[PDB]
C-alpha cells in the first residue's frame, strides 16, 4: 500500500521492495561494525522504490507497476525496527537502474512514469551509538563519490527536482583585458598555458566581441595533453641534441616500412588489416531472414586506457574504459561490429586483510583515490559489466602489481601504480567498401545517437565527482544494432561519417566531424536530448556523458534512419547542418542567443609545437641479495605474486562465448585452468579462419632499461601468440599503448628512448606494423603523509597488444600438456644470459637487481616465430607455453597444472646458477613434442639458427611430481597439486572478499583434490548423425521466430545453429511484434535468445515478460502461439528467465521455478558439466543420460521455488531436463560445477507435452566443436549440442 506525495508539478509514489542483502553480506556489514567498536545489534536493508508521476495511475496501472517492482531473490522480510538510513544516488544524479527501469515501465503502457529510481532503505538497531558514531556507520554503508544517506523516505523527493536551464555565461576580456581570461581559466580549471591564453586573447579581440564561456571550455578540452597529444607530437632535445622525429613519427615509421595488410591506420580511431572470405551472417533488410554473406571479413582494433578516472571510481572508471573502446570500434570507417575485447589492469600492491606478502609494505596513498585493493575489486566488476551487458566475449588480458622502493633512474623512490593502469582494448569486423571515411555533402545531416546526457565528467575531472563516470551498456547495445543495420546494407548504408563521443563531449566530436569532411556546422543547442534540463550551454555541448556516437547522413536518407533507430530502440536527434562555411554555429532557441560563433580555423587553430630539452637518467644495478632467497622459498613467493598468480577472479565474471565464434579462451583443458596465452575467434560461423589477440608487458624492466622493457613487451606479445596458426610474422599488427610520468626525472628521455627501440629499430627489422596506439603522460600520484611530500611515479608501461589474422583456428596449440609418449624442449632466447633485474624473483624479495632480460638477438627471435609457425603447421607441437613472469619455474608448473600431470626435468645445461636459470623472465618457453619426433623438431629449430638456444629438459609423466634435477641433486622437488593450490590462493582470496565466500572456498578447495578427472563426456547418440538430413534434402524449410528484446545479444549464433538444423531464420524484435510487422501465427517454433534485455533491471528477463503481458495484443499472441498443439519452443538464458516469467501463457508450465542471483552473488562465466536428465523434453529426443561440457554466462542462474512442495512436485512431475554434474558425474550444489547454486543441479524444465523449454546454458554458444574451450579430440565438426536444433527440425517434420 504505497506512498504518493507532491513533487512540484508531478507527484512522488514511495514503493517498498524486498530484502537487499543475502545473510553473508549481513554478516560482513556487521563483522565490519564489530571491528570499527560500533555496537551494532542488527542491521537490515530493503530497496525503496520512487516513481515520479507527471499524471494518476488508475488501479489496473497501479498493480502494473507494483508487479514491475517485485523482483529478486525471495529473502525473508522483516518489518522495519530501529533507526532508517536510506541510501540513494546523489541529488543531480540519475542511476543507470533509473534509466532502464524508466525504458521498462514506459515499455509497459505507464506513461505516467516520469522516472523511476532506487534506493537502500537501512534498519540498524544500535540503541548505545552516539551521533558521531552515526555518521561511521552512515560512511560505512554508501559510496561517498555516487551517494548520499537520508534519515527519511520522503527526502527522496530531493531526486527529482526540476531546475530551469542555466544561461551561456561570456568572460569580459573586452572590459577587463586579459585578466578575464586569466580569472575564468582559474574559475572553469581550462589549465591554458600562457600561449593558450595569448591565443585567445588575440582570437577574441579580432573577432571584437567577449567569448562565452563554452567557447573557452571546448577550446580548452581540444587543447589538453589527453586530446592534443602534444608530447606525442613534440620536438625533442636529447642530452643537447636535437633529434630528427616525434614520437609520433617513429611510430608511423613501422607503417612506413611494413605496410602489408593494412587497409586503414593513423586515419581513425581503431586500425584496419585484411581479414578472411567468409560467410558474413545477418538479417537481410527486406526479408529479415539470416543468410550467410560470402565476403572479406576485415579485422578492426583498438586498445585505450582510463586511468585516472579508475583511482577515483573504479566500477565507472573500468566500465566507461570498455565502453569508450567499444564506440570506437563500432565508429570504425562507416560503421563496423565489435566482437572480442581484452582487459589489463596494473595497480599498487593488494595487501589483502589476512594474506599480506612478505614484499608488501604500506606506504600511504592520497585521501581521495581508492586503495589497489578496492581498484582489483570494483574495477574488474565494472569492465566484465560492460562487456557482458553490451555482449562481447572478454578473451585475454594482464593484471599486475607494482609497489616498491627502489634504486632507479631518479635514485630511491616509491614507484608503483596508485594511478593505476586500467586499460580496454578489442578487435572487430568490417566490410571493405566500409573501411575508408565517406564524404560529407554539403546540407548532410547530423546526429547524436544514444543516450540523452547529463552533466557527467565535464573536462574529465569538495569531491571530484567530475572524475565519476556512469555506464549504461544496453543503451550502447542498442546504438550497435542501428550501426549493424547500416552496415548491413551494404552499398546503401546511410553512414557518411561516424565517430565515437568521447573527450570534450560533442565540443569535440561535432567540430573533429565536420573539419574532417571539409566543413563547417550549424547546430541548435535545443535539438540534443537531455536528461538534465538545468544544464548550461557549457555544460550540454561538453559534458562526457556515455554511449553517444556522432554521425553524417543525407537528408534523403532521414525515414530510413528514423526507422531502423525506432525499431532498436535507439534514441537520436538530428542537432545539425553541415555547411559549406568552414564556421561552427551553435544556436540556443530557448534563449534566442548564439552560444558559439566562430570560424573553424580559430576554434581549431594551434599554439606552437612543444619542445623537450631533456636529459638521460640511467639507474646503476645493484647484484640481487640472495641472503634470504632459497629455491624453494622463491617458487612459494612467485606462485603468491599476484600478476603470476592464477587469474580466474579477473576470468569468470567475464563472459567468454557470446558469439558463438570463440575458439581459445583464457581457460584450458579438462580442469579449466586460465593459463591460455592468447585468444582466438574464428572469423565467421561458417570458417575455421579467425582472429587472435595477445598481450606483452615488462614494466618493471623500464626501472633499470627503458629500451629493454620496450623490446620485451614486443616479444613477449610474439612469444604469447606464436602457437596459433598465422604464416608470415608481417601478419601481425600492434597496438602500443604507453604509459608514463612525463617529467619525471629520466622518464623523457627513457619514453623516446624506448619508441625509437621499437619503431625505428625492432619492429622495423621484424616486419611489425604498429598501426594503432595511444599514450598516458600522467603516471603519478602526488600527497601530503604526516608532515612531508610523497610521490608514487610509475615505471614507462608499454603494453602491446598483437592481432592477427588466423588460418586455421583448430591448430591452436594451449599449455595443456599431453601424458603421451614425450619430450619438453626449452627454446631459451636469454641465451644463457640469465637475468634476474626486474624479475617476480626479485619483486618478491623487495629488490630490482642488475641487469633486466632483452631481446637478445633479432634474427633469432624472427627465428622462433618462424620455427613456431612452421611446427604449428606441421601439426608437430603437443603443447606450448612462453616463459614471462616467474620464469621457467612458472612456465612448468603452469603447463602442469593445464595437464594435470607431473613433470620431471633436468636443469643442468643451462648454467650452474639454477636460481637464475629458474626464475629469468628471458623471451622463449617450452614446447612439448611427441618423443618420437624429438629429432626432427630439433633439427627444424636448428634451421632457423636456435640450436644453442633449445635445451631438452624432460619429459611430462602421470602423477602429481613436479620434479628438477641437475645430474645427480634434486634442485627442487614439490606436489603439483600443492604448488597449484599455493598459485590459486590470491583468487582464493579475492574471491572470498568479494563474493560468496562459501562459493570461493568451495571452488579453491576442489583444486586440492588431484583425483578430480576434469570434464569428461558420456554420449547416449551419435554426435555426428544428422537426423535433420533428410528434411533438408527435401528443400522445404520452416520458420523459426528469433526472437529479441532491447538488449539480447546471442540471437545471431542463435539463428545460425537453428538454420544449420535446417531453418529459415528470422529476426523478430519485440518491436515487430508490437508494431504489426510480425505475427506469431505464422511460425510453427519459437527461440528466445540471451543477453541483458533491459540490463537485466528489475530482475532478469522480467521487464521483457512485462511488457509482453501488459500489452493485452502482445500477450494474446504469445499465449495464442503456446497453445497450438504442434508449434515448438526454447528459451535459453535470458530468454529462460523472460519465459519463466511468462509461465501463465504457457500450458503445463505451473511448476516451473524462478530464476534469481547465483548463491556466489557473482556472474559465472563457465564451461560447466551437464546431464541430460529424462524428461518430456522434444528438444531433447535422443540425448537422455548423456554428459558433457556446455557454455554458461549468467548472474541470475538460481533455480528458486517457492518450498520444498514445489521442489518435490517439480521433480516428482518429471520436467527436469538437465542437471549440473562434478567431474565424478554425480549431481551436484557445490561450486563452480554448479555455478549457481541451483538445488539439484537444475538448470533446464519442460512442460508436461515436451513442447516447450526453457534453460540457463547456452547450447548455441557451442554446437560448433571448435566454439568448445575443451573437447574430445575426436569430435568433427558438431558438438553434442547441435542435436537440439536437429531434433526440432524433426519434430516439424
Ligand atoms: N585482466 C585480465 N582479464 C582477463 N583475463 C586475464 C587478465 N589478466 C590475465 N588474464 C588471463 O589469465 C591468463 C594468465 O595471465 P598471465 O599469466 O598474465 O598471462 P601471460 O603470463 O601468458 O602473459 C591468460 O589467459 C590471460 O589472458
Ligand atoms: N547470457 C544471458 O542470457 C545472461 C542472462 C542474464 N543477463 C543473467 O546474467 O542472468
Ligand atoms: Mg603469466
Ligand atoms: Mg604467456
Ligand atoms: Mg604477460
Ligand atoms: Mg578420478
Amino acid at each position: 500500500a504505497s506512498g504518493l506525495v507532491p513533487r512540484g508539478s508531478h507527484m512522488m509514489e514511495i514503493l517498498r521492495g524486498s530484502p537487499a542483502l543475502s545473510a553473508f553480506r549481513i554478516n560482513k556489514l556487521l563483522a565490519r561494525f564489530q571491528a570499527a567498536n560500533l555496537q551494532v545489534h542488527n542491521i537490515y536493508a530493503e530497496y525503496v522504490h520512487f516513481a515520479d508521476l507527471n499524471a494518476p495511475l488508475n488501479d489496473s496501472e497501479q498493480a502494473q507497476l507494483t508487479r514491475l517492482l517485485q523482483y529478486g531473490p525471495a529473502l525473508s522480510s522483516h518489518t522495519p525496527a530501529g533507526k532508517l538510513l536510506l541510501v540513494t544516488p546523489r541529488p543531480g544524479t540519475i542511476s543507470p537502474w533509473s534509466s532502464k527501469a524508466t525504458d521498462i515501465a514506459h515499455n509497459c503502457g505507464l506513461q505516467q512514469v516520469d522516472r523511476l529510481e532506487r534506493g537502500v532503505a537501512y534498519y540498524i538497531e544500535a540503541s548505545t551509538l552516539t551521533a558521531e558514531q552515526w555518521r561511521q556507520v552512515a560512511a560505512e554503508l554508501h559510496d561517498r563519490m555516487m551517494e548520499t544517506v537520508f534519515s527519511s523516505l520522503t527526502d527522496a523527493e530531493k531526486l527529482f527536482i526540476h531546475h530551469q536551464p542555466a544561461p551561456v555565461s561570456s568572460v569580459d576580456l573586452l572590459g577587463e583585458g586579459r585578466q578575464a581570461l586569466i580569472d575564468a581559466n582559474l574559475r572553469l580549471g581550462l589549465a591554458l598555458a600562457e600561449d593558450e591564453i595569448d591565443y585567445l586573447q588575440e582570437a577574441f579581440t579580432k573577432l571584437g566581441r567577449n567569448p562565452n564561456d563554452i567557447e573557452l571550455y571546448m577550446f580548452a578540452q581540444a587543447n589538453s595533453e589527453h586530446c592534443r597529444h602534444k608530447i606525442f607530437n613534440a620536438d625533442w632535445i636529447i642530452d643537447g641534441k636535437p633529434q630528427p622525429k616525434s614520437l609520433f613519427k617513429m611510430i608511423k615509421n613501422t607503417f612506413e616500412t611494413t605496410p602489408d595488410y593494412v587497409l586503414s591506420a593513423y586515419k581513425d580511431n581503431a586500425a584496419v588489416m585484411e581479414g578472411s572470405a567468409v560467410g558474413r551472417y545477418f538479417a537481410d533488410h527486406n526479408t529479415g531472414r539470416y543468410d550467410f554473406h560470402q565476403e572479406p571479413a576485415h579485422i578492426l582494433m583498438k586498445v585505450e586506457t582510463h586511468n585516472h578516472p579508475t583511482a577515483i571510481s573504479p566500477w565507472p572508471g573500468a566500465a566507461t574504459g570498455s565502453g569508450g573502446e567499444i564506440r570506437d570500434e563500432g565508429a570504425t570507417g562507416r560503421g563496423a561490429k565489435p566482437k572480442a575485447g581484452l582487459v589489463g589492469f596494473s595497480v599498487s600492491n593488494l595487501r589483502i586483510p589476512g594474506f599480506e606478502q612478505p614484499w608488501e609494505e604500506d606506504f600511504g596513498k592520497p585521501e581521495r583515490i581508492v586503495t589497489a585493493l578496492d581498484i582489483m575489486t570494483e574495477g574488474p566488476l565494472g569492465g566484465a559489466a560492460f562487456n557482458n551487458e553490451f555482449g562481447r566475449p572478454a578473451l585475454t588480458g594482464y593484471f599486475r602489481t607494482y609497489e616498491e622502493k627502489v634504486n632507479s633512474h631518479n635514485g630511491e623512490e616509491l614507484r608503483g601504480y596508485h594511478k593505476p593502469i586500467m586499460l580496454a582494448g578489442g578487435i572487430g569486423n568490417i566490410r571493405a567498401d566500409h573501411v575508408q571515411k565517406g564524404e560529407i555533402v554539403v546540407g548532410a545531416k547530423l546526429i547524436v545517437l544514444g543516450g540523452p546526457a547529463m552533466n557527467i565528467g565535464l573536462g574529465g575531472g569538495d569531491l571530484d565527482f567530475a572524475s565519476v563516470q556512469r555506464d549504461n551498456p544496453e543503451m550502447e547495445r542498442r546504438c550497435q544494432e542501428v550501426i549493424d543495420r547500416c552496415w548491413q546494407l551494404g552499398d546503401a548504408n546511410p553512414i557518411l561519417f561516424i565517430h565515437d563521443v568521447g573527450a570534450g563531449g560533442l565540443s569535440n566530436a561535432m567540430p573533429e566531424l565536420v573539419s574532417d569532411g571539409g566543413r563547417g556546422g550549424k547546430f541548435e543547442l535545443r535539438d540534443i536530448l537531455s536528461d538534465e534540463p538545468g544544464m548550461s550551454p557549457l555544460e550540454i555541448w561538453c559534458n562526457e556523458s556515455q554511449e553517444r556516437y556522432v554521425l553524417a547522413v543525407a537528408a534523403d536518407q532521414l525515414p530510413l534512419f528514423d526507422e531502423l533507430c525506432k525499431r532498436e530502440r535507439a534514441p537520436y536527434a538530428v542537432i545539425g547542418d553541415a555547411t559549406e562555411e568552414q564556421h561552427l554555429s551553435l544556436h540556443d532557441n530557448h534563449f534566442d542567443n548564439q552560444p558559439i560563433d566562430l570560424p573553424l580555423d580559430v576554434l581549431l587553430g594551434k599554439t606552437p609545437k612543444m619542445t623537450r630539452d631533456v636529459q638521460t637518467l640511467k639507474a646503476k644495478g645493484d647484484a640481487l641479495n640472495r641472503a634470504d632467497i632459497t629455491i624453494a622459498d622463491a617458487v612459494k613467493r612467485v606462485l603468491h605474486l599476484p600478476t603470476v598468480a592464477e587469474k580466474t577472479f579477473l576470468v569468470t565474471i567475464g563472459d567468454r562465448t557470446v558469439t558463438g565464434m570463440v575458439a581459445r579462451d583464457q581457460m584450458v583443458g579438462p580442469w579449466q585452468v586460465p593459463v591460455a596465452d592468447c585468444a582466438v575467434t574464428t572469423a565467421s560461423l561458417d570458417s575455421y579462419y579467425g582472429e587472435a589477440m595477445s598481450i606483452g608487458e615488462r614494466a618493471p624492466v623500464a626501472l633499470l632499461d627503458f629500451a629493454a622493457s620496450a623490446r620485451l613487451a614486443v616479444g613477449e606479445a610474439l612469444t604469447n601468440i606464436a602457437a596459433t596458426q598465422i604464416g608470415d610474422i608481417k601478419r601481425i599488427k600492434l597496438s602500443a599503448n604507453w604509459m608514463a610520468a612525463a617529467g619525471h626525472p629520466g622518464e623523457d628521455a627513457g619514453l623516446y628512448d624506448a619508441v625509437k627501440a621499437v619503431g625505428e629499430e625492432l619492429c622495423p627489422q621484424l616486419g611489425l606494423t604498429i598501426p594503432v596506439g595511444k599514450d598516458s603522460m600522467s603516471m603519478k600520484t602526488r600527497w601530503q603523509e604526516g608532515n612531508e611530500q610523497r610521490e608514487m611515479t610509475s615505471p614507462l608501461s608499454l603494453v602491446i597488444s598483437a592481432f592477427a589474422r588466423v588460418e586455421d583456428v583448430r591448430h591452436t596449440l594451449t599449455p595443456q600438456l599431453s601424458t603421451e609418449d614425450n619430450a619438453l624442449l626449452l627454446i631459451d632466447l636469454g641465451k644463457g644470459h640469465n637475468a634476474l633485474g626486474a624479475t617476480a624473483l626479485a619483486q618478491v624479495y623487495r629488490q630490482l637487481g642488475d641487469k633486466p632480460a632483452d631481446v637478445r638477438d633479432v634474427a633469432q627471435l624472427k627465428g622462433f616465430y618462424d620455427a613456431m609457425q612452421a611446427l604449428v603447421a606441421a601439426r608437430k607441437l603437443l603443447a606450448w607455453h612462453d616463459r614471462s613472469d616467474g620464469g621457467l619455474l612458472v612456465t612448468l608448473a603452469e603447463m602442469a597444472f593445464a595437464g594435470h600431470c607431473g613433470v620431471q626435468v633436468d636443469i643442468a645445461a643451462l648454467g650452474d646458477d639454477h636460481l637464475a636459470a629458474l626464475f629469468n623472465e628471458e623471451l622463449g618457453g617450452v614446447i612439448q613434442v611427441r618423443a618420437e619426433d624429438r629429432d626432427a623438431v630439433e633439427a627444424l629449430l636448428a634451421q632457423y639458427g636456435l640450436a644453442d638456444c633449445v635445451h631438452y629438459l624432460g619429459q611430462a609423466l602421470a602423477g602429481d611430481r613436479f620434479v628438477i634435477t641437475a645430474n645427480d641433486q634434486t634442485v627442487f622437488s614439490e606436489s603439483r597439486t600443492t604448488l597449484r593450490v599455493w598459485w590459486a590462493e590470491t583468487t582464493w582470496q579475492m574471491q572470498r572478499l568479494r563474493d560468496n565466500p562459501q562459493c570461493a572456498d568451495q571452488e579453491h578447495e576442489a583444486k586440492a583434490n588431484d583425483t578430480d578427472p576434469g570434464l569428461n563426456v558420456k554420449l547416449s547418440f551419435d554426435i555426428n548423425e544428422d537426423i535433420a538430413a533428410p528434411y533438408i534434402a527435401t528443400g522445404a524449410r520452416p520458420k523459426v521466430a528469433v526472437l529479441r528484446e532491447q538488449g539480447v545479444n546471442s540471437h545471431v549464433e542463435m539463428a545460425a545453429a537453428f538454420h544449420r538444423a535446417g531453418f529459415d531464420a528470422i529476426d523478430v524484435h519485440m518491436s515487430d511484434l508490437l508494431g504489426g510487422r510480425i505475427g506469431l501465427g505464422n511460425f510453427h517454433a519459437l527461440v528466445a535468445c540471451g543477453g541483458f534485455s533491459y540490463g537485466d533491471v528489475l530482475g532478469a528477463g522480467e521487464g521483457w515478460a512485462k511488457s509482453i503481458l501488459f500489452n493485452h495484443r502482445v500477450r494474446d499472441e504469445f499465449e495464442t502461439f503456446f497453445h497450438r498443439p504442434q508449434t515448438l519452443a526454447l528459451g535459453v538464458c535470458n530468454g529462460c528467465q523472460m519465459m519463466s516469467n511468462l509461465r501463465e501463457l504457457i500450458p503445463g508450465s505451473e511448476l516451473w521455478p524462478r530464476f534469481v542471483r547465483n548463491h556466489s552473488d557473482r556472474f559465472e562465466a563457465r564451461f560447466s558439466l551437464v546431464e541430460v536428465t529424462q524428461s518430456p523434453s522434444l528438444l531433447l529426443q535422443g540425448m537422455v543420460g548423456s554428459q558433457m561440457p556446455i557454455a554458461v554466462s549468467h548472474g541470475e542462474g538460481r533455480v528458486e521455488v517457492r518450498d520444498d512442495a514445489h521442489l518435490a512436485a517439480l521433480e516428482s512431475k518429471g520436467l527436469v531436463a538437465l542437471r549440473y554434474v562434478d567431474n565424478f558425474g554425480k549431481v551436484t550444489e557445490t561450486y563452480p560445477a554448479n555455478p549457481n547454486g541451483s538445488p539439484n543441479g537444475i538448470t533446464a524444465v519442460t512442460t508436461e507435452n515436451g513442447r516447450v523449454t526453457i534453460m540457463m546454458p547456452h547450447p548455441e554458444a557451442v554446437f560448433r566443436t571448435v566454439a568448445n574451450s575443451w573437447h574430445p579430440e575426436n569430435w568433427g565438426e558438431d558438438s553434442p549440442w547441435m542435436r537440439i536444433f536437429r531434433n526440432a527440425r524433426k519434430q516439424l517434420g
